[PDB]
């Protein structure tokens, strides 16, 4: 089943520009061992943005790999047009994913009533479970919650992730959806308390670099261990502001490449760390008990 | 060299979603005729995120075919993955087209920085002139005017369309670039004051619809008919907020069918003008005299 704390991967480069196989499968081990719950290969997080389509499988299919299924592998597939959402989906499907997750149409903002006949019709396409994603912060689109309950209520659409970081709005919908739809987090700052309201799981950030903190964090607040889920995340909440502090995923690429897990890499437009915010950054991480 | 009245062109779509070119080469010679002073295919308004690549230079194509030299042809190439821009460019450049426009890249959220050397790069690798685009209400990151200034230094990169519809950010823009550097307007309803106060053009979404009076405010407002140009647009507002009630292509389509220059059909996950959208737009159609 699909719950808990999931990780938002990032996907690794070499300085000039190709994909290490070596690190991702680092990174997978590391969070295979430490505690995390599912993984959320080639999503924003994941750079997809700047990806290949064929680079895409490529790495849904070597996550899956190395997982021996001990894991769900949540792929990203969604994509501004209703034609590459279908395909990018069909490909997850086959490069051996359990479930989608896919983000509202960004550039061209649909009308709410385009937003359901984009969602529906990927849904009658690919058989898969789908987690739909909104996050206006990024695609100048929001997904109302009627919009979401009239979703919900579709064939193999399992969930939401909420990045709104706006609680009420996660409470609207827990009420207006069912009660085996699944809502998620995608604020990492407050994700603990989306739980607490009856969230699901924790569609994570900061589980890149702490992902065991994580894991405890998402358990305390599932069981309604309220007291406990914030002790942790107060000890965390250097870190949650500190890998924003430029957009994502600037800032936790970097910090993966500080622990000596990923090589300074990314891809145009996105850009490496400014020096600006390197002490800010590396001091958080000293902070929480990464780096000493 | 480029500027005035310029069409946002949409792009025609039969009620099964093919392309129909005997409607294109219609808009084309209703422009040509009319006296627009440049077109913009595969645009926002061309529905460019909907567009296979294949689909995208066959359009160019067609399109520079028809025109024959006669006026410029402006080709959208903007993706928010620089190795997917320049593939664009080099596609638009090696269809016929005489300069690029390049929307900032929307949904990954670039930082000023990450914006100037995606931009540069791509000014770098294909020899074509290329024209900024800065419209933060749909890519959800913006170009802040101090980039723009850097950017207008380099090469082929001759102008900026400015969409924030902020008119002291053009008072900005204006101030900061030369005179060789032109900044166009991206936003109708304001397009007028911008042009009054060292514009040089509107990349129009009107102009579908009345393309002869776009060219009248456009001429007005440049010479410093300021009385003229401001009685012409205050006689056509009604039509500029009717055309964007609900998000951009949509409201416009319907006006073209009307007209009868478009088939009914506009691709998911964008919907068809919504039953209470059709006598505030048709009467604005009628009230500003491109209908009766």
């Amino acid at each position: 089943m699909i719950a808990g704390s999931m990780v938002a991967l990032v996907t690794p480069f070499d300085a000039q520009g190709r994909l290490d196989w070596d690190s991702l499968a680092k990174l997978v081990d590391f969070h295979l061992q430490d505690g995390t719950n599912a993984i959320v290969a080639v999503g924003t997080t994941g750079e997809s943005a700047t990806l290949d389509v064929e680079e895409h499988i490529q790495v849904v299919r070597r996550v899956v790999d190395q997982v021996k299924g001990r894991i769900p592998v949540i792929a990203g597939t969604g994509a501004n047009s209703t034609r590459e959402a279908v395909a990018l989906t069909e490909a997850a499907k086959s490069g051996g994913a359990d479930a989608c997750l896919l983000v509202t149409p960004y550039y061209n903002k649909p009308t709410q009533e385009g937003m359901y006949q984009h969602f529906r019709h990927i849904a009658e396409a690919v058989a898969i479970p789908q987690i739909l994603y909104n996050v206006p912060g990024r695609t100048s689109c929001d997904m109302l919650p009627e919009t979401v309950e009239r979703l919900s209520k579709v064939p193999n659409i399992i969930g939401i992730k909420e990045a709104t970081g706006d609680l009420q709005r996660a409470k609207e919908v827990i009420e207006r959806v069912g009660k085996d739809f699944l809502v998620y987090s995608g604020d990492d700052a407050t994700a603990v308390e989306l739980m607490l309201l009856g969230g699901k799981g924790n569609i994570s950030v900061t589980a890149n670099v702490a992902p065991r903190a994580m894991s405890d964090l998402c358990a305390a607040a599932m069981r309604g261990d309220a007291a406990a889920a914030r002790a942790i995340n107060d000890r965390l909440m250097p870190l949650h502001k500190a890998l924003f502090i430029e957009s994502n995923p600037i800032p936790v690429k970097w910090a993966l490449h500080e622990m000596g897990l990923i090589p300074e890499g990314i891809r145009l437009p996105l850009t490496w760390l400014s020096p600006h915010c390197h002490d800010p950054l590396r001091q958080a991480m000293r902070q929480t008990g990464v780096l000493a």
